[PDB]
């Protein structure tokens, strides 16, 4: 019930929808939680966890992220912004992770996937860098149902901050791979009205978004404030009605009180 959890919880209220929270301070590893423990529908934001995993693949396949992959009218779902660029034709697995992390392009992260295996594969990957609480159980497009009280497809903010922290500030991968996975963060072209609009104008920002029904509206953000350590945000966002339109101004808001406190 620090300052911040009453106007946490009353731009929750005031949103009409449930909001969750996390906040990791590298400068004292000192953390803010708001449904720190509940479960929300991941839905793009899971596209983190595939393309460290493909990362991680390629600290032992060193020539893996230039192999190229056949993009085929039939891998086409809902939402295939650059893969569509390249039917009959071929992307490379770092193409195709640039393309899910910076334009949340479905086709893409479902070649992660199959590179991984299946949905089992992400999760495996999120056991073997000690995440216990995030699972992928479904590929593009029907991860994104955000059905309400499903727990498909869903991890918690404080899962998923601690999670980042190790993938872009720590050491769950290689040097070379944690370095790719921050420019790619930082070249997302999704997040401007996400938790990049509630922070300050002078601080570097990598993240991933995510968007799904029941209004669900989600960022993941890695933040280095100038002359200041680097933070980790989650900001999680899901409403009570499948057809609810999306709420990035929650996640600004949440943002912005977090950066103040």
């Amino acid at each position: 019930t620090s300052a911040v959890q009453q106007k946490l919880a009353a731009l929750e209220k005031s949103s009409g929808g449930r909001l969750g929270v996390a906040l990791i301070d590298t400068a004292d590893n000192t953390q803010v939680l708001y449904r720190g423990d509940e479960r929300f529908p991941m839905c793009s934001t899971s596209k983190v966890m595939a393309a460290a995993a493909v990362l991680k693949q390629s600290e032992t396949q060193k020539q893996l992220l230039n192999q190229p992959v056949e993009i085929k009218p039939a891998d086409l779902v809902n939402w295939n912004p650059i893969a569509e660029k390249h039917v009959n034709g071929t992307m490379t697995l770092a193409e195709l992770s640039a393309a899910a992390l910076q334009y949340s392009d479905n086709t893409a992260m479902n070649k992660l996937i199959a590179q991984l295996g299946g949905p089992g594969g992400v999760t495996a990957f999120a056991r073997a860098i000690g995440d216990e609480t995030f699972r992928l159980d479904r590929t593009e497009p029907t991860l994104n149902t955000a059905i309400p009280g499903d727990p498909r497809d869903t991890t918690t903010p404080r899962a998923m901050a601690q999670t980042l922290r190790q993938l872009t500030l720590g050491h769950a991968l290689g040097e070379t791979q944690r370095a790719q996975l921050v420019t790619w963060l930082k070249g997302n072209t999704t997040g401007a009205a996400s938790i990049r609009a509630g922070l300050p104008t002078s601080w570097t920002v990598g993240d991933k978004t995510g968007s799904g029904d029941y209004g669900t509206t989600n960022d993941i953000a890695v933040i280095w404030p100038q002359g200041r350590a680097p933070l980790v945000l989650v900001t999680y966002f899901t409403q009570p009605q499948q057809n609810a339109e999306s709420r990035r101004d929650v996640l600004a808001s949440a943002a912005r009180i977090i950066a103040e406190g």
